[PDB]
C-alpha cells in the first residue's frame, strides 16, 4: 500500500530515528526524553525509554537496546533496600506517602530527578518490565542479565499498583489511570508468562496481580463499552489503546478495543493526528505523535492496516527538515489560547523527541516496513 516515493522516505526517516535515538544516547546507556528541550534536558523517563528501546530492539541494535535495560537494571538495583524499606513499612501499617516513592525523572547517574510529591508515576516500571521481556524473548537473551533489577520493580508493583498516582501526562494525582494500570498489567504479564522466570517467586502473584488489574478496570474503567481515561470517569485519553496493543488488558479484535479505537478516533483524532485528552492544555493541546502511532500500532493489530498507514502517513508529515521528529504539533489545538504562556515558559515544542522516534520505529516495523 506504499509507492516507490513514500518507502524511500519511509525508510529515510526510519534510518534516521535509530541514529537520534542511538547518537543522543547517554554514554552510561539511558535514553534521553528529549536533549535540546530546556525542561527535559538531562533526564530520563523510564516511559518514554521503554518505549525507544523496543522501537530500537525491533530496529535490530541489540547492542544499543541492551545498554538501556543495562542503565535502568542498575538504577533499580540501586533502589533494592528503598523499596525494601516501602515494603516493611506498609507491612508496618504505615504507608509511604507519594513522597517517598520511587521517582519519575531520573538523572543519567541514577539519581532522582524530581521529587515524587509532584510527580509520582506507577507507570514507567510497568513499561520497562514489558520492555525488557519483550527484548530478551526477540532476541534469545538470558534474563538473568537483568533479573535483579526486574525483581525490585515486580516487588514495587505488586505492592503498589492500586495506589492512586499521575497520569502519563503528569497530571491528576488522585486518580487511578487506564492507561497507568494497563501499563503495570503489560509488565507483570510479560514476567509471569516468562518461561525463563518460571522459578521466580513472585511469579504466580504477578498474573493474580493482573487479574486483579482486569478486575478493577471491567468494573470502573469501562463505559458505552470503551475504555476510560480514569476510572469513574466518562472521557477517553489517547494513552488507552495502549491498553489493547501493547498492554494486552483485551484482545485486538475484542469489542472494548474496537470501541476503544472508534471513540479515540473520534474524540481526539484529527486528520491524523492524536490529542492526548480534551481538556489539554499543554501547548494548547496539540496533536501528538507517539499517540497517533499508538493508535496506528493498535490498528495495524487489529487488521486495519490502512488505518495504520494513514497514521504512519500522518507522522511522516511531521518530521522537520532533519527528519526530527516533535513531540506534538499545532495543526489542530484544543485550546489554543494555552498555546502562547506554554512557549514562553518553555520555548518551543520538544524535538526530537526520542519517543516519537521510537514509536515510529515500531509502527514501521509492524507495517514490515523497516529497511
Amino acid at each position: 500500500g506504499l509507492d516507490s516515493h513514500e518507502l524511500a522516505r519511509l525508510h529515510e526517516l526510519a534510518r534516521h530515528s535509530h541514529a537520534v535515538i542511538t547518537r543522543h544516547q547517554d554514554a552510561g546507556g539511558a535514553y534521553p526524553a528529549a536533549p535540546t528541550f530546556s525542561a527535559f534536558r538531562g533526564y530520563a523517563w523510564l516511559r518514554d525509554g521503554s518505549f525507544t528501546a523496543e522501537g530500537i530492539s525491533r530496529y535490530g541494535d541489540v547492542a544499543s537496546a541492551g545498554r538501556f535495560h543495562d542503565w535502568v537494571d542498575g538504577v533499580l538495583r540501586r533502589r533494592r533496600g528503598q523499596v525494601d524499606d516501602l515494603l516493611a513499612a506498609v507491612d508496618r501499617g504505615e504507608v509511604p506517602s507519594n513522597e517517598g516513592m520511587l521517582p519519575t525523572r531520573f538523572t543519567f547517574d541514577g539519581n532522582d530527578g524530581s521529587d515524587p510529591w509532584w510527580d509520582f508515576q506507577t507507570d514507567g516500571y510497568g513499561m520497562w518490565l514489558w520492555s525488557v521481556v519483550t527484548h530478551a524473548a526477540r532476541h534469545g537473551l538470558d534474563l538473568e542479565r537483568w533479573r535483579a533489577g526486574i525483581d525490585v520493580a515486580v516487588d514495587y508493583l505488586l505492592a503498589f499498583w492500586d495506589r492512586p498516582c499521575y497520569d502519563w501526562w503528569e497530571e491528576h494525582v488522585e486518580h487511578r489511570h487506564v492507561s497507568t494500570l494497563g501499563a503495570i498489567h503489560g509488565g507483570l504479564v510479560a514476567v509471569g508468562t516468562c518461561a525463563a522466570l518460571r522459578s521466580a517467586p513472585w511469579s504466580a502473584a504477578t498474573l493474580q496481580v493482573a487479574a486483579r488489574i482486569r478486575s478493577l478496570v471491567s468494573a470502573e474503567g469501562v463505559v458505552d463499552g470503551h475504555l476510560v481515561k480514569w476510572l469513574g470517569s466518562s472521557a477517553v485519553d489517547g494513552s488507552l489503546p495502549a491498553c489493547v496493543v501493547p498492554f494486552g488488558l483485551v484482545p485486538p479484535d475484542d469489542d472494548v478495543a474496537a470501541m476503544t479505537r472508534a471513540a479515540v478516533a473520534k474524540d481526539l483524532d484529527v486528520d491524523g493526528g492524536v490529542h492526548r485528552f480534551a481538556a489539554d492544555v499543554f501547548y494548547g493541546g496539540g496533536q501528538w505523535i507517539l499517540l497517533s502511532a499508538l493508535l496506528g500500532w493498535n490498528l495495524a493489530a487489529a487488521g486495519d492496516t490502512a488505518g495504520a498507514l494513514r497514521h504512519l502517513r500522518w507522522i511522516a508529515d511531521q518530521a522537520d527538515a532533519d527528519g526530527d521528529l516533535p513531540e506534538q504539533v499545532p495543526h489542530h489545538l484544543l485550546h489554543p489560547g494555552s498555546r502562547a504562556e506554554w512557549v514562553a515558559r518553555w520555548g518551543t515544542v520538544a524535538t526530537p523527541l526520542l519517543w516519537s522516534h521510537g514509536m515510529y520505529l515500531i509502527l514501521a516495523d509492524e507495517l514490515g516496513l523497516l529497511p
